[PDB]
C-alpha cells in the first residue's frame, strides 16, 4: 500500500522517506501483477531515483519497467541544472544511444518474397559482424558531428538526417572527454550490429491502426520495412564505465548521498558532470553514425539483389534512441532528461518534430524481440504534460530453430506494454510490423 491510481494505466508513489518528489509509473492491471510478484523491486529503484538532488517531479517508469543498474530500465528522470541537478551514467545505461532506425520502402510483401533468400545473403554479407574504413581524425569528427558527417560524404541520402532524432547529433559531444580505450574499442566497430540483442530485420507492415498517422509516416499494409537495432557498441559501454568509477571517486566533494552506489551521479554543472555529458554525447553521435552506416549498407544489399533505388525507395521513416540523457524544454525550463529503456516521444505541433509528421506527432519505434512483432506509435500531447514527452521502448518482457518454423530466415555469425502505453495516453498505436528476415551481429 504505497501507491494510488490517478488515471487509467497510471499510478503514483507518493513522496516518502528520502524521496524528494513523487514517482509515477504506467502499468496494466496485469502488469501490476507482474511487479507484485517481483516484490516491486524495480519500483524501489524508481523510488531511489527520486532521492537524487534537483530531480523534477515526478520520477517516472514505463510499463515495461524492470531491474537495472541504479535506475530501473524503463525509467525517465528529469533533473534541473539550476536546482543543483545531477547527471548519472546509470540513468542512461551502458549502451549509450542503443537505439532504433526504421527504413520504409516502396516495396510490398509480394515484391520481396521471391528474392527473400538473395536479400538475406546480401544483408549478411554487406553488413559486418566489410572493407570500409575511416581514419582516427575522421571518426573523431564523426563523434562530434554525428550521422550527418557520413551523409555528407555519400553514406546515405541527403534527406536522411531530417528523420533522425536531434538530426543525429547531440550538441555537446567532445571527443577529448572520451577515453583512449573507449575510442579504440568502438572505432573499428562502426558499421556493425554488435552482439546481444542487436539485429537488423526486414519486415512487412501487417496491421495499420491509425490511418492518419500512417499516411503521414508513409506507412501502408503489406509495405516492406527494415528495422535496425544497435548502439554505440564498445565505445559507449566504456564511456559509461569510465565515468561511473570517476563519479564514485569524487562523490564526497559534492555531498551527494547515494542510497544505492549504482546510482552514482555528479552535479550537471561540475567538471566531472560536464565531462561525462560531453563524452556521452560523443558516444551517442557515434551510435547515430553507426545506424546511418548500416542503413547505407542495407540499401546496397537491396540493390545487389535487383531492386534499384527507385524500386526500393528505402527512406528513413525515423531513428531514435532508447538510452540517452538530453537537455530539453519542459515546464518552461531547460532540464536534463535521463531515459534508460524509454523513448523521447514528442507530440503534435512540436518544433523538434519533422514538419511532415508535426500534425500527428513524433514516430515512436517499439522493436519486439527478434522474430517478434514491432510497433510504430506516435507521440502525444498528453505525454508532453505527464511524462516529459516520453514513451516506451519495448513490446515484451531452439533459439533460431523455431524461427525457421514461423517463416523467418535467420543470418547469424498483443503487447501489454503497448496496451498500457496507449491506455495511459502516452503513445498512439500506428502500425505493427512482422519480421521476415533476421540478421544478428
Amino acid at each position: 500500500m504505497f501507491f494510488e491510481k490517478i488515471a487509467p494505466y497510471t499510478y503514483r508513489i507518493p513522496r516518502q522517506g528520502k524521496m524528494r518528489v513523487d514517482a509515477v509509473f504506467f502499468a496494466s492491471k496485469e502488469i501490476l501483477k507482474d511487479l507484485e510478484a517481483e516484490n516491486y523491486a524495480s519500483l524501489q529503484q524508481l523510488m531511489n531515483v527520486a532521492t537524487l538532488p534537483g530531480i523534477v517531479e515526478p520520477a517516472l517508469a514505463m510499463p515495461d519497467i524492470h531491474w537495472g543498474y541504479g535506475f530501473p530500465i524503463g525509467g525517465v528522470a528529469a533533473f534541473d541544472p539550476e536546482e543543483g541537478g545531477v547527471v548519472s551514467p546509470g540513468g542512461v545505461g551502458f549502451d549509450i544511444n542503443c537505439g532504433v532506425r526504421l527504413l520504409a520502402s516502396h516495396l510490398t510483401l509480394e515484391d520481396l518474397l521471391p528474392r527473400q533468400k538473395e536479400l538475406a545473403d546480401a544483408l549478411y554479407r554487406l553488413v559486418p559482424s566489410r572493407d570500409v574504413r575511416f581514419s582516427k581524425r575522421e571518426l573523431k569528427e564523426i563523434l562530434k558531428e554525428g550521422a550527418g558527417w557520413l551523409v555528407k560524404r555519400g553514406y546515405g541520402y541527403p534527406e536522411d538526417v531530417r528523420f533522425i532524432e536531434s538530426q543525429g547529433r547531440l550538441p555537446w559531444a567532445n571527443p577529448d572527454k572520451v577515453s583512449e580505450r573507449a575510442f579504440e574499442r568502438g572505432a573499428p566497430q562502426i558499421g556493425t550490429l554488435g552482439s546481444g540483442n542487436h539485429f537488423l530485420e526486414v519486415q512487412y507492415v501487417d496491421e495499420v491502426y491509425d490511418e492518419e498517422a500512417a499516411l503521414a509516416f508513409g506507412l501502408f499494409k503489406g509495405q516492406v520495412t527494415v528495422l535496425i537495432h544497435t548502439g554505440s557498441r564498445g565505445l559507449g559501454h566504456q564511456v559509461c564505465q569510465d565515468y561511473v568509477e570517476r563519479f564514485l571517486k569524487v562523490a564526497p566533494r559534492y555531498g551527494i548521498e547515494l542510497v544505492d552506489k549504482q546510482l552514482a551521479a555528479a552535479p550537471i554543472k561540475s567538471p566531472e558532470g560536464q565531462d561525462y555529458l560531453q563524452a556521452m554525447a560523443a558516444a551517442a553521435n557515434f551510435a547515430f553514425a553507426n545506424r546511418q552506416l548500416i542503413a547505407h549498407f542495407v540499401r546496397e544489399a537491396f540493390e545487389k539483389v535487383g531492386f534499384t533505388p527507385r524500386d526500393h525507395g528505402l527512406r528513413v521513416l525515423y531513428d531514435l534512441a532508447h538510452n540517452n540523457a538530453k537537455f530539453e524544454e519542459h515546464r518552461g525550463r531547460r532540464v536534463l532528461v535521463h531515459r534508460k529503456g524509454a523513448t523521447r516521444a514528442f507530440g503534435p505541433g512540436h518544433p523538434e518534430v519533422p514538419e511532415e509528421y508535426r500534425r500527428v506527432g513524433q514516430p515512436v519505434l517499439v522493436p519486439g524481440d527478434m522474430g517478434r512483432y514491432s510497433y510504430v506509435l506516435a507521440g502525444t500531447e498528453k505525454a508532453m504534460e505527464v511524462s516529459f514527452g516520453s514513451s516506451c521502448h519495448g513490446a515484451g518482457r531452439n533459439l533460431v530453430k523455431e524461427l525457421a518454423e514461423r517463416g523467418i530466415l535467420v543470418r547469424a555469425a498483443v503487447s501489454l506494454v503497448v496496451e498500457a502505453v496507449e491506455g495511459a495516453g502516452i503513445g498512439k498505436k500506428v502500425a505493427r510490423l512482422r519480421p521476415l528476415i533476421v540478421v544478428k551481429g
